[PDB]
C-alpha cells in the first residue's frame, strides 16, 4: 500500500459536483485533447518519478520558507513528513494522468485540499508540523509543477508538437486542481 | 484621458501584504530579476496590439455563459458599460503587469484588484447592477486562458520560439503571482 493514500475511500463527498467541474473545465480550456495528451504525459513522465520528486524536493527544499510547511515545531525538516508525502505526490502524478476525472476524483481533490489546509494537514502521516499552508502558495506553486514537469516531458523521444500539448495539458490539469483545492481556504460562499 | 476607475497608486487601502510577502511569493513562482526584464519586452511586443487581445479576450468570456454571466444584468444580458469600462482598465493592467515595478503601490493596487473582483468592491467602482461575487475558483482557472491568450502575440513579432518562451514563461509566472494575491480577500482570515 500507499501509507495515507485513501483515493475513493474519503470519509467527506467532495461540496462541488460533476457539473461545477465541467464548468471549470471549460475555464481552464480543458477538452477531450487535453484527456488524450495527460494519458500520454503519464506514460512519458511514470519511469521518470525518481528523478521529478528529486527536482521537487529541490526546489522546496531551497527554500526555508517552503522546506518551513514539512518541520517539526523546532524549526527542524521532518524527514519522515517529506518522504511520505513524496510517495502520495509520486501517485498523484499518475492519478492526474491515469484516473477518470469523475466523482472518485472530485472526492480526492477536496481531500488534497483539505490536507494542505489546517483542516487535515498533519493528521495523515500523525506528524507534529504546522498547521496550514498559508493559500497564497498553493497558486504559487501552479508555476514551478509545470517547470518542474516540463524538461522531463521530453525525454521519450516525442515531437515538439507532442511535448508541447502534454505540457499545456498538465498545466491545464494544475490549475485545474489547485482551483478545486481553494475549496476549504475560501470564505464560504465565495468559492 | 483619464481612465474612469484606474485609481492606481491613489488607493483608499494599504494592502494586507507587504514587500517580504511579495518576496517570499516572487521566489515561491520563480520569478526572478530575468523574468522582469522579459515582462518588460513581453511589453514592448503586445503594447500596439492591445486592441487584439482585449478583442481575443473578450470572445473567450463571452463564449462560456457562466463566465460571461459575471458580467451581467439581473436580466441575464450583458452589461454593455460594464464590458467597456473593465476593458479599458484591463487593457491598462496589460501594461502596468509589464512595465511598473512590483513595488507597494503595485501590491496595493494588486488588493484592490482583488477586492473588485471578491464581493467586498465587485459593481461598485462602475456603479453596476450585476452579480455580487466572482467564484474564487474562476480567478484560479483564469491563470490558464490568460497565458493561452497572450501566447500567440508574444510571437508576432518576429522574435525567436526561445525569446518567446521566455516572455511566455515571464508572463505565466506574472499572473499566477497576481491572481495568489487577488485570494486575499476570498480566503478565511489567517489561511492565506
Ligand atoms: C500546485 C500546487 C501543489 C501541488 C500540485 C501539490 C501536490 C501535493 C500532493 C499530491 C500531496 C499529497 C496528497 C495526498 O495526501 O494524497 C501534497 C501534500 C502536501 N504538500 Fe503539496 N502540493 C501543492 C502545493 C503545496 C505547497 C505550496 C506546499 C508548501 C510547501 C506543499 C506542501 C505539502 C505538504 C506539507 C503536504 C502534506 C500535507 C499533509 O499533512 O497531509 N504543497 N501536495
Ligand atoms: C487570471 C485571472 C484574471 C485576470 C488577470 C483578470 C484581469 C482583470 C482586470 C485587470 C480587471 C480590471 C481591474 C481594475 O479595476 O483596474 C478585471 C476586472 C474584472 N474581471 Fe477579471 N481577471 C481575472 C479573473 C476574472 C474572472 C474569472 C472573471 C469572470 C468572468 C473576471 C471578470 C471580471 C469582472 C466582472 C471585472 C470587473 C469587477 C468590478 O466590478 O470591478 N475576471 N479583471
Ligand atoms: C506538495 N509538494
Ligand atoms: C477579467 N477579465
Amino acid at each position: 500500500k500507499i501509507p495515507g493514500y485513501t483515493y475513493g475511500e474519503t470519509e467527506n463527498r467532495a461540496p462541488f459536483n460533476l457539473e461545477d467541474l465541467k464548468l471549470l473545465k471549460e475555464a481552464v480550456m480543458f477538452t477531450a485533447e487535453d484527456e488524450e495528451y495527460i494519458q500520454k504525459a503519464g506514460e512519458v513522465l511514470e519511469d521518470q518519478v525518481e528523478e521529478i520528486l528529486d527536482t521537487w524536493a529541490g526546489f522546496v527544499g531551497s527554500h526555508p520558507h517552503l522546506l518551513y510547511y514539512f518541520t517539526s515545531p523546532d524549526g527542524t525538516p521532518n524527514e519522515k513528513y517529506l518522504a511520505a508525502v513524496r510517495k502520495r505526490f509520486s501517485r498523484w502524478i499518475l492519478d492526474t494522468s491515469n484516473r477518470s476525472y469523475d466523482q472518485a476524483w472530485l472526492d480526492y481533490q477536496y481531500e488534497i485540499g483539505l490536507r494542505h489546509h489546517r483542516t487535515k494537514k498533519n493528521q495523515t502521516d500523525n506528524v507534529e508540523s504546522v498547521p496550514n499552508i498559508g493559500y497564497r502558495y498553493l497558486v504559487a506553486f501552479i508555476y514551478p509543477i509545470t517547470a518542474t514537469m516540463k524538461p522531463f516531458l521530453a525525454r521519450k523521444g516525442h515531437t515538439p508538437e507532442e511535448v508541447e500539448k502534454m505540457y499545456q495539458a498538465w498545466f491545464k490539469a494544475t490549475t485545474l486542481q489547485v482551483a478545486l483545492w481553494s475549496y476549504p481556504y475560501v470564505k464560504y460562499g465565495d468559492f
